[PDB]
């Protein structure tokens, strides 16, 4: 069977906490008063919810309400517990309230978001570095708190551009990291799935989030959304292999003694590792630096153990200007 793996960092953070921190099955939800909110307008939909703008009539605050579709009580408890554990951390969305009426509804802080597919197009080199740094602060925090997001992607990053304000949202797929735990690989949107998910390696960790982040960075600096455009989960690994190369993929599989689905054998083929130069063009060149490419290269690795940590990523030369400016 497959070789075990442990997170390089924050390995035992949960083991050292009282049981109640991570044992979300035991959590008892604190319900607020539904009558404090009036729905204003529909914002959109999710896999597990319908999302509204509302107003708290107690204090006239704008709020966002996520009314949950039918989900197991333990999955709702997990998201609540994680949001409560992370509350106050840098750039983490605030869960304001939990209400029922017998559908349960999560009430969040409102972020005045600029349209994903209209904001990114205006971003400068500096803007990308700045917002990437802000996401890294949220990820280092949640990882340090023993939590994997497992769904990092543009839709889950709210940006109020006028206020240079960012929040990482939608903790519905997030989970506590426990050394030895075999996690569900059916997580994350296709284009952002890490190689560990695609090859069915269950003993993954915080490093999953760093792959997803690298996918985001590539899409932003290269003006290519998505970067890895697979047709399905199988073809998704092929798209990755056409860039990172098949030699390193098969090295990863060997190292962990992973049993590769036989479907893959006739589709992965043989690919060279490509230089990042082939994605640079006259339109995107203003976003691309040696620093950007070095950083990206160090996130997008097959081997989860070799990817930068959040805290290592924050020390990369790509961010030196940002770090100086924040003083
Ligand atoms: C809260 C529901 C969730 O977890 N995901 C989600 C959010 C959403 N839209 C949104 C949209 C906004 N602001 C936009 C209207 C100006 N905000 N602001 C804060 C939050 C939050 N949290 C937010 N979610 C649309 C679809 C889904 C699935």
């Amino acid at each position: 069977g497959p070789v075990p793996s442990r997170a390089r960092v924050y390995t035992d953070v949960n083991t050292h906490r009282p049981r109640e921190y991570w044992d979300y099955e035991s959590h008892v939800v604190e319900w607020g008063n539904q009558d404090d909110y009036q729905l204003v307008r529909k914002l959109g939909r999710g896999k597990y919810s319908e999302v509204f703008e509302a107003i708290n009539i107690t204090n006239n605050e704008k709020v966002v309400v996520k009314i949950l579709k039918p989900v197991k009580k333990k999955k709702i408890k997990r998201e609540i517990k994680i949001l409560e554990n992370l509350r106050g951390g840098p750039n983490i969305i605030t869960l304001a309230d939990i209400v029922k009426d017998r559908t349960p509804a999560l009430v969040f802080e409102h972020v005045n978001n600029t349209d994903f597919k209209q904001l990114y197009q205006t971003l400068t080199d500096y803007d990308i570095r700045f917002y990437m740094y802000e996401i890294l602060k949220a990820l280092d925090y949640c990882h340090s708190m023993g939590i994997m997001h497992r769904d990092v992607k543009p839709h889950n990053v709210m940006i109020d551009h006028e206020h240079r304000k960012l929040r990482l949202i939608d903790w519905g797929l997030a989970e506590f990291y426990h050394p030895g735990q075999e996690y569900n690989v059916r997580v994350a949107s296709r284009y952002f799935k890490g190689p560990e998910l695609l090859v069915d390696y269950q003993m993954y960790d915080y490093s999953l989030d760093m792959w997803s982040l690298g996918c985001m960075l590539a899409s932003m600096i290269f003006r290519k959304e998505p970067f890895f455009h697979g047709h399905d989960n199988y073809d998704q690994l092929v798209r990755i292999a056409k860039v990172l190369g098949t030699e390193d993929l098969y090295d990863y599989i060997d190292k962990y003694n992973i049993e590769l689905d036989p479907r893959f054998n006739d589709i992965l083929g043989r690919h060279s590792r490509k230089r990042w130069e082939r994605f640079v063009h006259s339109e995107n060149q203003h976003l691309v630096s040696p620093e950007a490419l070095d950083f990206l290269d160090k996130l997008l690795r097959y081997d989860h153990q070799s990817r930068l940590t959040a805290r290592e990523a924050m020390e990369h030369p790509y961010f030196y200007t940002v770090v100086k400016d924040q003083a």
